[PDB]
């Protein structure tokens, strides 16, 4: 029951703002970098931190809520990533679910 | 203040109509939520045929935000009563660094 929304504004304008949901840290990550990929990890990170807004939310499974976190956090997450392996399209794998009615918090509730 | 409300949006079947407002109060999303319907009994159909739509409430105490089912926002929708640009007043802030957990945080 692991799920975690980024909420993404690219630029300075709310117009480029989208939501990603996953069903893990891994595939947060995953998701960002194949993001990155849709066009070297310094020039990613180049890449992220030009990103003018992304707070990460995870699900609390007891709390049933979201708890938000500092976009650093998924920096720290995302360069451990990158140490063990050894137009940006923002649509690409943004989400592991169909509908919120497939979300842990959704299922709960019958 | 600390209150914050996170709406999130997916116009579309497709996940590439994905956005997501925020907003200072329960008033300024229902606001929000009217405004782009104009860009009555047709405010039913046009929120209905939202394919998805999370209301994210934040707590002050717990510091997290609370899901909500979409009908949720319609009923409050309803009582403020008695294509389209889903980014016409999609926020209240310039950043999440206005917000209030990450003021609460200084």
């Amino acid at each position: 029951e692991s799920h975690i929304i980024l909420l993404i504004q690219q630029g300075s304008d709310p117009k480029t703002r989208i939501w990603s949901d996953h069903c893990s840290l891994r595939s947060a990550i995953e998701y960002i970098v194949g993001v990155y990929q849709t066009n070297d990890v310094s020039r990613f990170f180049n890449f992220f931190d030009e990103i003018y807004d992304c707070v990460p939310l995870v699900y609390d499974r007891h709390f049933r809520a979201y708890i938000p976190h500092e976009k650093q956090w998924l920096l720290h997450h995302a360069q451990e990533y990158l140490t063990a392996a050894r137009k940006y399209d923002f649509s690409r794998h943004c989400t592991d679910y169909g509908h919120s009615y497939e979300w842990p918090y959704f299922r709960s509730l019958r």
